[PDB]
């Protein structure tokens, strides 16, 4: 609903992530155990001694919109948000369509010259077939 775009793998792992704490294993988790989850994860405890679990509630406030508990949207939003904050090499796909645009083959001179340095080069050519020089970025397209 909120950030819609979860994958099937997550539906298994994130499920394990709550299941470790939550014994209802429904696909949703209650406040109490999700509290234990975030506590054992090294995130939350009752820092402000006086408010009844208020540190969680301030976060719960963000995870729940008009629901109660951390359900399929709610939970995943909280988790994925915290994952989305860490970028992947996804943007490099766009970059390949910037440089190697119209081509199948992406060479040294496609990447190195375009500011993409050695650490990237070796990664790109490890994931994308080293077809001489001029890596097959179209592996992502053709599946090869």
């Amino acid at each position: 609903g909120s950030s819609s775009g979860v994958t099937a793998e997550q539906m298994q792992e994130f499920k394990q992530s709550f299941d470790a704490f939550d014994g209802n294993h429904d696909g949703i988790l209650d406040k109490l155990e999700f509290r234990s989850c975030l506590s054992s994860m090294g995130l939350i405890d009752i820092d402000f001694t006086g408010g009844e679990d208020a540190q969680y509630d301030a976060i719960y406030n963000n995870v729940t919109k008009g629901e109660n508990g951390v359900s399929f949207d709610n939970y995943v939003q909280y988790m994925k948000e915290k994952n989305d904050e860490n970028p992947s090499p996804e943007q490099l796909n766009e970059i390949f369509s910037t440089i190697a645009a119209g081509k199948d083959s992406i060479t040294e001179t496609d990447m190195q010259k375009a500011g993409m340095s050695a650490e990237q080069i070796e990664y790109v050519k490890a994931n994308l077939p080293q077809k001489g020089d001029g890596y097959d970025y179209a592996a992502w397209v053709k599946t090869n």
